[PDB]
């Protein structure tokens, strides 16, 4: 039988704790220094309450439908409330319960990205309906497709820690949303919690404390550091001087850009990605016109960018861990593009339905 | 001989770091956004200085008297300054020094719960006398009784991470105390540090990175998420709307409620506990009238609740890891009740003596 | 061949994450509550941008020159961009990539100590030139000398986690710098992040989750707790009352003092060191007159102190792990002194050149 390795258990639970920390309080403090002061308490409440909600839907049926065996698009309902998962059941080289929690913490941050930006302008019970509709019909299926062995996975999509599942996904939900700064120290601190937590997020994605977890970690430093410089140089060049928000934005942009690529590229490629992601993030927001919904522009643009550049940098040629066998780089790219296209369209269509449903149900705009 | 497993060493030191983080700055920031602005600096000083004091009493004789072999109520003085503990001495499957530190971090948070609430209204040197009297005559014996193999342990009390030792204990000290909000973002952040740190606290309690550490972790998410919803629903129902402090309070209430139960129950039971704990916490504070001493009401009520419900949910029947052999559920409950009753009365009597001593010595009320 | 142990991999990556957390946001928030309010945004930007810069110089050639095999003073350029380091290459009992990152995080905090204090009064591009000159001609060589097997190492200098490399080094750079509080809660929080992160820093220094990592951890608690009390008693005695900044300063002073000694002394010696370091820190700053450049006085004085007292407390006699064989205590001291003297003079001479270069290049004082 497969046996759980206590080291990987230890690593993976510390990593889950760090990804939880990205939401609570990481993204909550990031948005809190951005949104209008009079909406902060309300945003923090909404991010907390929906974080809880997500933890519960995950245990009730979320995990089972994303990770259970099913079809190309969703799993099954045989793990309602973690039924039939023996306590000692092993997944990979860790106990499955730890996989449940690790994966759950990703659902949480994804939702956090959206709720934090939209708390301001959305009626609460509308946010809840929304979270439910979209976590279920979008986050799960896509999780299932990329990581649950569905459509995208079996065509060989490469997304080490959730370019598509987390970022592009949430950026689309957020932008469909949008379609319908007071404390910078606070923003810095949240960016800081995010970055530090993003090590569980990227490294923990290896599922073990091995040399890929190691590669992922070091690429996480390289990319963020490079996206920071690249944002800064660009801000310095366009605006005459760097800025604190420009620096944090830079960091976030490298973190997002490296997310799908961290476990497959050379630190070489990490630093090319960080530069391009930071430049792209800046260029991105610079175009968004036509707050704090720019986050969706950075998450989305940098997610698109990192997902594409994963299909280049993974090459052995370019210092990467190598493409699947029989897979040319030209081909891996089609596949990265197809996964990006599917994520965008899926999240969008469900986003639209989620909001529309809440609207026709409780009304969207706050009372 | 028993041999230390490097994975459990690694896990247990990261877990100690997280529990330390619950005090420094977790509970310090929680109280800091609650107490009056003009008392914050002073509270933070007092929580820091007494945290130090506790770290030192722990090394000097704390550990030895709580964990050394003795009687039902206390250990011995054969580990003064960690004497006779060889560096490679192994306890469980980790080096004993790590056990020293893990256990020490619990003493620290327990004291933090009390000092943070009472810094406002207590003369400093009075707080110090108090910490000394009570850590020694109450925290240690009870630690020894529940975890040091004393009275309660050998009657089969179940308390995975310190319902009685930490929470009920400190709630009683705090309430005997009491008997004699300016920055909600700050409060959120401390609640956040607490929650994330509470993973070392609950999972680290398994003493190894095994499947019980895994069960504990996932129950930690389930309960907190559920207590949050349960607090919120109740606040929404009684007050017409949820609130940020109501949400953080919810989280804390699930965390406390799940504390004695995390390593013995099904995620099933976790989520029943989280709901009831969150409802009870709300009901609890709602009765306390007749600030920020409500914390003691939540800690105490939810501690009582989780300790009782551990004697139910541990049942195999109810998804739990099973009661000791020959132990009926009816019996486990008597035992949970007896441990609750003893903790309450013990902490109270020593609390009273601690304060009285400081009063008759330096005067209690601040100059 | 040497084989990487997954536990040590897991421990060492969590430890790197914690040391990163000491800079981002630990030292950034420490200084941020200290410096003038109108300079905070600018300081935070400068600490972020130079942190990035350091991450990149480290990968490009930093690591290779500090840790590669060379002479007494520097390594080589055979690990440019981590060339020729196979992904599975093992260093000690962890993968080398993890060593790269761990060591990198030390370069980052060291620079953070300096930039945070000097951001106020230094022209930005001047800070960048400086970071480059000094990281390269000072941090690396000294890293190489103490930890890269150079001069100091091979004379048997004892510096477990960087008394000289990190603290004395940066204190000298900072003081040569100097030569040419608004939010105390914020300061507390940064002190808090620092302390918690300092467990990766001290324990991770063992390179494995073993009993020395354990010794280091517990000495980290003992020393900080003792330096806090010692600062406090001294403040209470000289100023009539303890204070929040006096408490945080105390903690920092024990942390610095214990840094070179944590892995070699008895908790006995830890607590003698913490007391003396806290007293010395206070006495130190008390003399500095003739802000927030006192940090350099504490870092420097306490670094000098801990490095000397390592040459005493390591003795078997005094509870320590024992001196090298054939090494008398009298001799170990000469060696501690010689390493202190070399670090001071080296960092100073390069510091001076670094600033002078930036001055003659962009001008030092801000426009």
């Amino acid at each position: 039988p497969a046996v759980a390795d206590k080291a990987d258990n230890a690593f993976m639970m510390i990593c889950t704790a760090l990804v939880l920390f990205m939401t609570i309080p990481g993204i909550a403090l990031f948005y809190g220094g951005l949104i209008r002061g009079k909406n902060v308490l309300s945003m923090l409440t909404q991010v907390t309450v929906t974080f809880a909600l997500v933890c519960i839907l995950w245990v009730v049926y979320g995990y089972s439908l994303a990770f259970g065996e099913g079809n190309n698009f969703f799993g099954n309902i045989n793990w309602l409330m973690l039924k039939n998962i023996e306590l000692t059941a092993v997944m990979g080289s860790i106990y499955q319960y730890i996989h449940v929690a690790f994966q759950g913490s990703f659902a949480c941050i994804t939702v956090g990205l959206i709720v934090g930006a939209l708390a301001e302008r959305i009626r609460f019970s509308a946010v809840l309906i929304f979270v439910v509709v979209w976590l279920t019909l979008s986050y799960i299926p896509i999780a299932h497709m990329v990581w649950g062995g569905g459509l995208l996975a079996s065509h060989g999509a490469l997304d080490f820690a959730g370019g598509t599942v987390v970022h592009i996904n949430a950026a689309i939900a957020g932008l469909v949303g949008a379609y319908l700064p007071h404390n910078l120290p606070m923003v810095f601190t949240g960016t800081a919690i995010l970055y530090i937590g993003w090590f569980g997020f990227n490294a923990g994605s290896a599922g073990t404390a091995n040399e890929i977890a190691a590669l992922a970690f070091v690429n996480t430093v390289v990319a963020t550091a490079a996206a920071i410089l690249g944002w800064i140089f660009g801000e310095w060049a366009l605006r005459g001087k760097p800025s604190l928000l420009g620096a944090c934005s830079g960091a976030i942009a490298g973190l997002v850009g490296v997310t799908p690529a961290c476990g497959y590229i050379g630190v070489g490629g990490a630093l090319i990605i960080g530069v391009v992601a930071g430049l792209a993030g800046l260029w991105g927001v610079t175009m968004l016109k036509r707050d704090p919904c720019d986050v969706f522009g950075v998450a989305g643009v940098c997610g698109i960018v990192g997902c594409i550049m994963t299909g280049i940098f993974a090459a052995s040629s370019l210092g990467g861990v190598g493409f699947a066998e029989g897979v040319t780089m030209g081909h891996q790219l089609l596949v990265q593009l197809e996964s990006i296209a599917i994520t965008i369209v899926w999240s969008g269509v469900v986003a639209f339905i989620g909001y529309k449903l809440a609207d026709l149900t409780v009304g969207l705009r706050v009372p």
